């Protein structure tokens, strides 16, 4: 995923 953006 992406950290901070977890809905990516």
């Amino acid at each position: 995923g992406c950290v901070x953006y977890p809905w990516c």
